RNA sequence: GGUCUGGGCGCACUUCGGUGACGGUACAGGCC
């Protein structure tokens, strides 16, 4: 869209 | 940052939709 913000903090949150 | 968002930016991917824990949680907001 580009990533949302939020989605930038679910980036990492799928993997940590 | 507990954590989620929002929508771009300055960059790289790609079906051109979204993917990217990159500058960078930085910006401004929710129960902090």
């Amino acid at each position: 869209s580009r990533p949302s913000g939020a989605e930038r903090r679910r980036r990492r949150a799928a993997a940590a």
